[PDB]
């Protein structure tokens, strides 16, 4: 249990679902425990409805949960579709804020970076729920992964345990997460305009350029009307896009960013965070 965690190990499990949640900035581990159990209740109660909707068989008969490969390494935690091997989630080992087994269930929690919105939980946690006969071992193995990552940090940098313990190691990692949360959370620089677009099915908005120049590497608006895009105004060619239905865009290529605008097809309710204030200090492609 060390040499192996570097290459990784795969545990089988059933992905029941994920849920976002509101949270205080930096709560206790006991509070994180509450959050996880509320997350698991919501997902289980949703799966229960899903099973019903499934029994009534519209057309196909796709299951409500999905068998997955739970990859674990000192570097990350990847959930892959057991059969298609398509990646469903890839979390840098350092982004996991809370992991735990609750019976035969494993919950993975992570901070959801996102510009705030105008008592109240102002921060957002994303919570992934899995089921496995080996929930206990998965949790233990992930824990073991943190330690080997630590030991490998000292080694790789020629540092000795007596100087940097694993606790300070954790603290360093949390601080960095916390910082990045705060960063994007208050990125409400000069115009965190929250939008709400309407759409139906298959249809799409349009296409725009990106690459903001060290700044909130987001995306700049660039044409495409008629469809939902400009159909509601409140948008401008040159308005930086921060988030899209939950996931931030600060620090992302185009395969993911422009890939999301491709996944909004069957939405009918798209959330967006734009800073706008443009536009100065072939042709075309929808999707």
């Amino acid at each position: 249990g060390s040499e192996d965690l570097i290459d990784g190990i795969i545990f089988a499990a059933n992905y029941l679902g994920s849920t976002q949640l509101l949270s205080e900035r930096n709560p206790s581990k006991n509070i994180r425990m509450m959050q996880a159990q509320e997350a698991v209740s919501r997902v289980k109660r949703m799966q229960k409805a899903a099973k019903i909707k499934k029994k009534a068989n519209s057309e196909g008969d796709a299951q409500t949960l999905t068998e997955v490969d739970l990859f674990i390494s000192t570097q990350r935690i990847k959930v892959l579709n057991a059969d298609t091997q398509e990646t469903m989630m890839d979390h840098a080992l350092r982004t996991i804020s809370y992991i735990a087994d609750i019976g035969n269930i494993v919950v993975l929690m992570a901070r959801r970076r996102m510009p705030r919105s105008a008592g109240k939980k102002q921060y957002k946690m994303i919570c992934h729920v899995f089921e496995s006969e080996d929930a206990q071992l998965i949790a233990q193995s992930i824990g073991q992964a943190f330690s080997v990552a630590y030991q490998e940090f000292l080694r790789a940098n020629g540092i000795n345990p007596e100087d940097l313990s694993q606790k300070e190691y954790s603290d360093i990692i949390n601080t960095q997460e916390m910082y990045n949360d705060d960063l994007i959370h208050f990125s409400n620089s000069e115009n965190c305009k929250e939008l709400q677009l309407e759409k139906h099915k298959g249809e799409i908005l349009g296409v725009v350029v990106v690459e903001s120049s060290i700044l909130p590497t987001v995306i700049l608006a660039n044409m495409m009307n008629g469809g939902p895009a400009a159909r509601s105004g409140k948008l401008s060619i040159g308005d930086q896009i921060m988030s899209i239905n939950g996931t931030s865009l600060v620090g992302l290529p185009l395969a993911t960013c422009q890939g999301i605008i491709k996944g909004l097809k069957n939405q009918t309710q798209v959330k967006l965070n734009i800073v706008s204030c443009p536009p100065v200090t072939e042709t075309p492609l929808y999707i």
